[PDB]
């Protein structure tokens, strides 16, 4: 259905909206939801975490079963698994992990991967755990993403200062 309400355009192809992205995907039913996966798909926390346990370890059982027959994603690649409960389609996109020394231009071939979907439910990509810089991060999408992405994110104050630096 893809019935998303209460967002905020920041351009023709990129919503924003101050909610929980498992909040969202209950409500919404969309066709994809992303999730900010790592290379072995090990859903340990974060969204990755909050994701997983909302299907009740479904997305985590499915994602060993994945790994041990197709091997590890790649840093900037992506896998479509099921959405379970949240949606049609899980889009597993792994962001670099700034933290962890992964480059930072990877991140543009993290969101490239959106744009083999027509409408997405997403986070920002490598934000929280994996260090960069979430205005950094949206930037990036903005430049990058074609296709139309709604943006969930969760803390308000985030939320007040993408949206400031973007209008």
């Amino acid at each position: 259905v893809n019935s998303f309400s209460g967002y905020l355009k920041l351009t023709d192809n990129v919503y924003i909206k101050n909610a929980d992205i498992v909040e969202e995907a209950k409500k919404v039913k969309p066709t994809v939801v992303v999730n900010a996966a790592n290379v072995y798909l090990k859903h340990g926390g974060g969204v990755a975490g909050a994701l997983n346990k909302a299907t009740n370890n479904a997305m985590q059982v499915e994602s060993d079963d994945y790994i041990a027959t197709n091997g590890p994603l790649k840093v900037g690649g992506s896998c479509v698994l099921s959405g379970h409960n949240l949606a049609k389609h899980c889009l597993h996109v792994v962001g670099p992990n700034v933290n962890k020394g992964e480059d930072i231009q990877l991140l543009k071939s993290a969101y490239e991967n959106f744009n083999q979907h027509e409408v997405l439910l997403a986070p920002l990509l490598s934000a929280g755990i994996f260090g960069a810089d979430p205005i950094h991060s949206l930037r990036v999408c903005v430049d990058t993403v074609r296709t139309n992405v709604y943006l969930a994110v969760f803390d308000k104050n985030l939320y007040d200062k993408l949206v400031s630096s973007f209008l």
